[PDB]
């Protein structure tokens, strides 16, 4: 079968071997030699306006499918574009390759053309960051930094390959042409052992108000075997940004209205496939004042961050829930804190949610975002089925009301733990080519638009049918909004009216305006009819949002939010007795 | 005088000390207390779409001015989006500083909101990157960073610096509060030794086709001691994109149409403050076969990059040519070959330009890049200067043929030696908030303009009047070309029709669209009148420029250009003797 | 219960609740304030004369007791002196804390005294180095170190912590003093997945040649699911340097001296905790022309290095190897290949052994190194038992004699995968105390010996009860017969006649040179009643080891050895003239 080929030719194939039918990129000179080979193996090449676009379009992909995704990026500046979206699935623990150019090896450190030291800048936000030098063992690096993408030798998230453009070109022998490089890996399913998962199962029959927190680790299963576990554990379930959409809104557990109340009196948390940052508190004990702590995760970056297990399994987080499940055949769990709490979530969700279709104005007389969410609810089950749909959020206030606002949706998407404003249209891109039958529907803040905006053209030219609605509040707002408050002066926190309909119809989109809460339903409707589009609402700078009531703004010194902030400043005055003495 | 003072006012009182009296930047509540202290200060807050942009506008401030200028991000993505811009003025040796929000520190390490590890991603792209932990010597380390940006410990260049926003809010001692760190620091002049002075004047006595390039460090000087020793010499003169405008055209020296003649056959080549990287073919004697080398700079990053000089000077860049020129008091060049290629560069220059009024539209009926310059040279004299205009210029084909098509600018700024697409609006916005009473024309491709159109808005808000002129060829048109010539597949280098006057009219500024090249005239016109302005030009992808032509695209083994790398083939093969063998 | 506490006291009892029994180190200003906690505590402080020994010595500890040890050394030079000892570890893959002194965060960038970048040094030689400047969560940073040294979010290596001096001055609130953060934790224990474990029972019963090589991960178990899996697969066994002792010697599986036949017919190569490194011929089809590749490990380091696995376990390994040897319960397998191996290796190194004890003298008249493991093991079963001896080579020529003249030891440690010469010393004194009541025998080049010779004192003034035995040949030898072989001008490879037993006696060590190889005996067994005590052995520099005319002092292009680069320049050669 095999004969000599340039290892650009022997890339592309590890690329389709792999799984791979697209490639997410912007074209340049160093790259040229693999772009030609995987336009020639019939590999979709999707070719963005900035190169960040085209990893967060990866980076999508990936936590959508599970397929780990590609982009390939030229030499020096289409590299160093890329560092923002690099590192924001490094934080989201995302596997995904960027394939990068470099300089050719006899031009080493002699200034060619577009040169920086790509791995250096990667390193820290990166699985693996490495030059290929030898043609020979190119195909068994890319083999070795897939397998350090899904967290072998590390945890989850990207690495970094770049071929100098001589080695490019360079033959590699038919004997270094390894079918065990080139082929299709399946998952590691690390198992739980026997003893550990007797004694979560101990723990939760000695709970009596026990909560599963979810994450990126659970999202990666069905969400079958976490119900089986909350079906005879009889915890109360939350959910995260990462973790959405896993367990039915109508199940017993899901308390997803009733968050600080769950984190408040749980007396046994247990984290599925999720890490204790900042989002929950760093678990700390400020914010979980009576739990005793679980962790299960098929990597120790959900299991050691910040707290602790009594119990902790490193284990395929499903195979853990069965096994925790089956544990519990014959237990009876007390379910009255459950259960009071999911009768007050349910009022207070469906409450929430009717509101929405009606919310006033603001004192500026303009839209409300929450007239956004509410359109979307009113079109359900008309012109969309949002439980097909993947919803994604971005910007400040904008996202924290969409944290209410979106409740129905297959799959959620948005800024992440490291809060990427301008991820809105890539991720709704790569969305909508992953499931072309699926709406994808874009809420996003007008500041984090303007960081991705013209890629709408790249949505329109490759006919990713993404519905993008702007809350155009004329402001970066949440940060306008803690100026005020915490300084009397706000500056450098207002934008303009801009007409950002216009722009997406600059860009062959169909773009509308919209300034009356009355015509959101109509004007979404025809978004939806008429994909790619854009609807720009002008909202109201008049709504606070979640996030901007507790302080996200401010940067406390202990957590994110001022009220976890206060719980933590009297923890650690807690008990120092006759030892203590004033700062003078 | 002095009392206690939190660290953030004393960071913005420095900056305003030091000269600072505008920062560029896109506010977080990690940097919001210096952002606050300056705005009570009264320096101007230039607030951007993308950070990226706010770094690009700081590096053109400070190669336009000579005043070191400040860029101000938050945490997490707010750095990371910077990395593509703090590259480009490393790349550069442009010194700036960046100030970076971070998390406080008692959340080290515990997964804080927006964390990344920012200094580790921009160590090797900056002369310092540190993070500020202790209140008392912020001030300190300020100073010397900006020290560090001028060179001193290193090369000119960007550096940065973060305080986590606990020490941000603790308080200084008056003590501890130097005028030492406060004031202003002139610039370091070291002087020639008079006996490099003396061994540089005996080459040139000895030289019969003496030729100097000027780069960066020449740029650094008002060009009248390089005007005295090119009089005093007798030498041919180039310039590089970093150092357009020292000479005058009419100048006999000044023979810029004939770059490869001077290359060629000079037998003494000095460099004036430039790198002999792949924009001077390395400085290879494949390039220069003639040429023994002299080296003149105030950093040693201009001195010993792949060429040393028979002589080479350490400083101040205007003391070193003066001192060489009075040491020529009584030499009597011969200047016939300069005279030569002078004659010839008259002529070809002359007709060069005339033939940009009238260039013939492309095989596709669209209109030739060169009419945008033709229309600019038409109206020289007119409706504006071109000798007080700051010209800029970005893309592919575009910025080739703007090398040949700008020749009367008063400053000239373009993508570097780092090929960084995006700069033109950036570079623009800063241009004209130093410069408001000079014209500021940016001619950019529209590949690269896609990356950073969104600043538009930013020069409405701001008021920069930049006049922006889009060569809309509907590609990535020089990488088209590159796949058509090398592989016959031209895949993903195609973007679309795009209506760039009307996103810039979506965003508040003049747009006008041309088609017919007999339009250019009257649209820069109306475009100059009514800045901020765009131009959108409907132009050929018909038009191969002289980058297109000699392989950039490409990338060979040891030049940037195939006709350079062919000379660099030929040289290795020279005089190895009967120790050759084939490769087989 | 729990009351404000300086950092430095808190540290000290995080380390005593981890099982640190012992820290080894050499003092300075930066640490004292931990290392009078420490001592407080009642943990034992081994203090060394140079800080790379102190590291070296939590290495052996922690490879022989599966319990992570921990060097303590101070800001600047202390730190950078322990730098080739940490990238030995990570190397190798062995869990170690190094706590590094630093100046105070005032002074940071000031030039304070002693003050260098030391994470920047070791992160790329460690699984983490940080500076901890929040005292609230130094105990959390020490309890997460300490996972990611057992290979949590990496693989099992060294970590690195420091603490600015005004940082270990801090008073840390009770609050914040938790619990589950001061507690010992046990070993993750991931299960094999039952698929997994009958594909590699199927590639068993379809194999005629089954070879398991086993490694660190095997050597972290007491090789009885090893010996279980044997016996079920039919399969030939080799260790490596790494995992020697998990085997007996008896078994019919245990081919050590058919290394290359082993590698040469394998049809099926099963890689157990192991790396294919180097010192496996990256595990190329050059070197295992015939092997199907079946990989488990409890760490993706040894199971995507160079060769994937028709089927890779990551899993504990014992329960992995438990698990297939249950699969095979009603398999019967073809042992033929097996037998003929054994019977030849039994003559092999059975000959090989008996002639270690008449050896002839070297052209220059000195001892063969060969005659030293001819004298241990005539003291074998008589004044010793060294199959209860933890045995330590070191050195060139001497450690290749050494790793054929070395069969029986409880316990096996050397310069490793690096190449680390100087390990003997500091290893034998960590396997000293570590095993009071064992013998302790080091036998190194004197090249190597060298490097750590001084750390003599720290085995006397601490009573570490080690032999050392140098192979004092005057020379860096197989250096020397490098030079000789390939550039006929040897320069800068020939030490001298030094008195080494001289050394020993002047740093209170007993000390006895041996010149005629017959005393060798005598002199081993008076070292062996006197230790600490060295034997200082003059040794022949002409003699072939067995690494010797191999290309390890060539560097050839593709594999460490000549044999192994000269198949692989074979394999580029398959098929090429043939495109058309
Ligand atoms: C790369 C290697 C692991 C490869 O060595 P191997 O071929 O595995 O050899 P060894 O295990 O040492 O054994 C070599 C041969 O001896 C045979 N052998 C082994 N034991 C015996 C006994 N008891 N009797 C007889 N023969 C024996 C074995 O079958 C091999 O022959 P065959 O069956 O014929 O193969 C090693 O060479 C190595 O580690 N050296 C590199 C240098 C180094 O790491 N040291 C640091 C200091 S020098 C660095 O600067
Ligand atoms: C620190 C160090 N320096 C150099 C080497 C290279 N090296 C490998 S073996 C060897 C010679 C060892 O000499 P010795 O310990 O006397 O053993 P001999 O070969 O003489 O028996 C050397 C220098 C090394 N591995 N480590
Ligand atoms: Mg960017
Ligand atoms: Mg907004
Ligand atoms: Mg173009
Ligand atoms: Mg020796």
């Amino acid at each position: 079968a095999r004969q000599s080929v340039p290892v650009a030719s022997l890339v592309a194939e590890f690329l389709q071997e792999h799984g791979v039918d697209r490639v997410f990129g912007l074209q340049g000179g160093h790259i040229q030699p693999i772009w030609d080979q995987l336009a020639r193996r019939g590999v979709r090449i999707v070719d963005v306006r900035d190169e960040g676009s085209a990893v967060h379009m990866a980076h999508a992909h990936t936590e959508l499918t599970g397929q780990t995704a590609v982009a390939m990026v030229t030499a020096g500046p289409g590299v160093t574009n890329t560092v923002t979206a690099v590192a924001n699935a490094s934080v989201s623990r995302i596997p995904l390759l960027v394939i990068g150019g470099c300089p050719p090896i006899p031009q080493s450190n002699m200034g060619p053309l577009q040169d920086i030291p790509h791995t250096a800048i990667l390193e820290p936000i990166t699985r693996l960051a490495r030059t290929l030098r030898s043609a020979d063992q190119v195909l068994r690096e890319f083999d070795e930094a897939w397998a350090r993408a899904s967290g072998d030798r590390g945890e989850p998230g990207p690495v970094y390959l770049e071929i100098p453009t001589d080695v490019l070109r360079r033959d590699v022998p038919p004997a270094l042409q390894m079918r065990e490089h080139l082929r299709a890996k399946p998952k590691r399913r690390p198992q739980p052992h026997p003893d550990d998962v007797a004694a979560v199962a101990d723990l939760i029959r000695a709970a009596e108000k026990p909560a599963i927190i979810s994450g990126r680790g659970a999202r990666t299963t069905d969400g079958t075997d976490l119900v089986r576990l909350l079906d005879a554990s009889g915890a109360a379930y939350l959910d995260t940004q990462e973790s959405r959409g896993l367990v039915p809104d109508s199940h017993p557990a899901a308390v997803g209205s009733a968050r600080s109340a769950v984190m408040r009196d749980t007396d046994l948390l247990i984290t599925v496939g999720r890490q204790l940052d900042y989002q929950l508190g760093m678990g700390s004990p400020a914010v979980f004042p009576h739990a005793k702590v679980v962790r299960i995760a098929d990597t120790a970056s959900e299991l050691i961050d910040n707290r602790r297990g009594e119990v902790e399994i490193l284990a395929e987080p499903g195979a853990a829930l069965a096994a925790i499940a089956d544990a519990l055949k014959d237990h009876t769990p007390d379910t009255s804190w459950r259960d009071e709490l999911k009768a007050k979530h349910r009022k207070r969700a469906e409450d929430y949610r009717q509101a929405l279709h009606s919310t006033e104005n603001g004192a500026d007389g303009h839209i409300h975002p929450n007239r956004i969410f509410g359109a979307l609810d009113a079109l359900d089950g008309d012109v969309l089925d949002l439980g097909e749909t993947i919803m994604i959020a971005d910007g400040g206030d904008l996202l924290s009301f969409g944290r209410l606002g979106i409740t129905k949706a297959r799959r959620y998407l948005d800024a992440g733990a490291f809060g990427c404003l301008g991820v809105a249209t890539p991720f709704a891109i790569g969305a909508a080519l992953a499931y072309p039958d699926r709406p994808v529907v874009a809420v996003t803040g007008d500041g984090a638009f303007g960081i991705t905006a013209t890629e709408i053209d790249t949505a329109v030219r490759h006919d990713a049918k993404i519905v993008v609605i702007v809350s155009n509040n004329r402001a970066w707002n949440i940060e306008r909004y803690d100026q005020a408050e915490n300084y009397g002066l706000v500056v450098g926190t207002d934008l303009a009216d801009s007409d950002y309909a216009g722009v997406a119809r600059a860009f062959g989109a169909h773009g509308e305006r919209v300034t009356d809460p009355a015509e959101l339903e109509g004007a979404i409707r025809r978004a939806l009819a008429n994909a790619p589009a854009l609807v720009d609402v002008v909202t109201t700078q008049d709504a606070a949002s979640p996030d901007s009531g507790k302080g996200l703004g401010f940067v406390p010194d202990y957590q994110a939010l001022t009220p976890w902030n206060d719980a933590e400043v009297a923890r650690r005055q807690e008990g120092i007795g006759s030892a203590w003495s004033h700062p003078q």
